[PDB]
Order: C-alpha cells, then sequence, then structure tokens
C-alpha cells in the first residue's frame, strides 16, 4: 500500500574519520551548507514519490544521515544493525528508539556479530528472497539469524572490492524483475548465484565509470529511479527497461562513501505470498 522512507537530515554531518576508502583524504572536506542543499533536493525528489519520515540526528554521529544502515525491515519487524566500526555504533540506540516509537518489533544481534542493515541486504522486489551482502561490514554468520527472524530465504553474496563495501553501493533490485548491479564487486561464485536467478534480459549491468559515481546506489519507487549523476548510456538502458530517471547531486555524501540509496530506508516492506 503506502510507501514510506526514513531519512535523517545532515544537521551534524561531516567527514570525521576514515572507515571506507571514499573517506580517505576527505576529513573535513565536506561543506555542511552544500550537504544541506543536496540533502534537501534529494528529500524533495523522494517525497514526490513516497512519504518521507525523519529521525532526529545525533551530534557526534555524522554518518546517521545514512539511514539505510539503521536496520533491515520486513513487515512489522526490524533487525537492528550492529555496526562493524565503533565510529557508527553510537547510532544504534537512536535508531532503536525510532523503530520502537514507530511500532516495529526489534530483533538484536549478539554484540560481536556485525550486520549493517538494508544497506547490506536488499529484498528481491517480488519478495522471493533477501539478497544479503558480506565481506566488509556484515558477517556471513549473521545471515542465518536474519533468515530465521524474518522467515525469508537469504541469498548470500560476497563483496570483494573495498570501494563497494556495502551491497547497496553495487547492487540494486528494481521493480519489474530488473537488477541494476556492478558484477566486478562480487566474486565468481556470487556472480554465478546472481546469474542463476536473474536472466540476462533483466540485468542492467553498470560499467566502472558509473559504478564509481554510485550509480547502483539508487532509490527505486515503482518506475522512478533516483540517483547521483550517471552516464547517458546507463540512462538510456534504464529508459528502455521502463524506468524514469531523476538525477540529483550528492557530491558531499560521496565524500563519506554514500549516495541516494544510503540516505534512505524503506520502512514499508510488505510481506508478499
Ligand atoms: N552506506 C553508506 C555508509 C557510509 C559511512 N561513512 C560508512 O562508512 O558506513
Amino acid at each position: 500500500d503506502d510507501i514510506r522512507i526514513l531519512m535523517c537530515p545532515p544537521d551534524h554531518y561531516d567527514v570525521d574519520y576514515v572507515i571506507n576508502p571514499w573517506m580517505e583524504g576527505n576529513i573535513h572536506k565536506s561543506s555542511q551548507e552544500r550537504a544541506v542543499e543536496q540533502w534537501k533536493k534529494l528529500h524533495q525528489t523522494i517525497k514526490e514519490c513516497a512519504i518521507v519520515d525523519l529521525v532526529k540526528p545525533a551530534k557526534g554521529w555524522p554518518d546517521m544521515v545514512f539511514t539505510a544502515n539503521a536496520g533491515l525491515v520486513l513487515g512489522e519487524n526490524v533487525v537492528l544493525s550492529r555496526f562493524y566500526h565503533k565510529e557508527r555504533q553510537g547510532e544504534e540506540p537512536y535508531f532503536k528508539a525510532w523503530f520502537e516509537e514507530n511500532g516495529f518489533t526489534v530483533y538484536e544481534l549478539p554484540q560481536d556479530l556485525p550486520f549493517e542493515g538494508a544497506g547490506d541486504a536488499l529484498f528481491d522486489r517480488e519478495g522471493r528472497w533477501l539478497w544479503a551482502g558480506y565481506g566488509f561490514r556484515s558477517e556471513l554468520d549473521s545471515h542465518p539469524y536474519i533468515a530465521k527472524w524474518l522467515d525469508t530465504e537469504v541469498v548470500s553474496l560476497r563483496l570483494i572490492d573495498e570501494r563497494f563495501y556495502h551491497l547497496d553501493t553495487c547492487f540494486c533490485p528494481l521493480s519489474g524483475g530488473y537488477l541494476l548491479y556492478y558484477p566486478p564487486a562480487f566474486d565468481a561464485y556470487s556472480n554465478r548465484v546472481i546469474e542463476m536467478r536473474i536472466p540476462p534480459e533483466k540485468r542492467i549491468i553498470v560499467e566502472e565509470l558509473d559504478a564509481v559515481n554510485f550509480a547502483c546506489n539508487a532509490v527505486n519507487v515503482n518506475d522512478i529511479i533516483i540517483m547521483n549523476l550517471v552516464s547517458r548510456t546507463l540512462k538510456e538502458k534504464l529508459a528502455e527497461a521502463g524506468f524514469k530517471v531523476r538525477e540529483t547531486p550528492l557530491t558531499e555524501f560521496l565524500k563519506a562513501g554514500g549516495a541516494a540509496k544510503c540516505l534512505t530506508l524503506r520502512v514499508t516492506e510488505p510481506i508478499l505470498p
């Protein structure tokens, strides 16, 4: 029914540490005023397509803007993220409070078992299974917990490129059976697993030039796809598949290694038969 997306404004946003390669050399290189403008434009674009809910940002946790990593939602349930890095672990109580205040039933992993939420685990849009990344942030051993808690098949995919350290930076299930992804971010076995399930006519394969601009980090609502700047080649492939592309600049967030999809969490994920 209704589609609702959770975002968190950049009131306290900065690059203060280095926990992925995009952040290297970028400490205090973000413009907070430009980040506000970019986030506001993204917020407006998303709000034209879905309801947007907000969680108040916490000072001292600049990556809280990246709500995709708050947890993994299905129905009335959420698996709360347990961050790999101490630099984001302080976001956990704030996200937990939002989920509890908004009526979700929260599952929590053991403190020593990292898992970084929808940013690292994305449902097939027909609900057939959950694609779950591992290799840099989420632990493979977390996947059976998610499978049981959410009663879903989990298809584990191994990330091999430190630039593409969250599943959502290189992999984006879309409506209509389509999958937008960057194959070199995955090992050979994981590519074979993807290929077994998604036939060639449903694959929208990005090249490295688009991948490094976070083309796969896209927000898809129905036939609309929202992302950072991408090539005309990719835009034409998406248009041929039936999608309406909306671009909005996110350079200040790429300095932290995230883009449009990372700045969002779809909190209405229906359970489908
Ligand atoms: N999904 C984007 C998260 C970006 C953040 N700086 C991190 O390294 O977790």
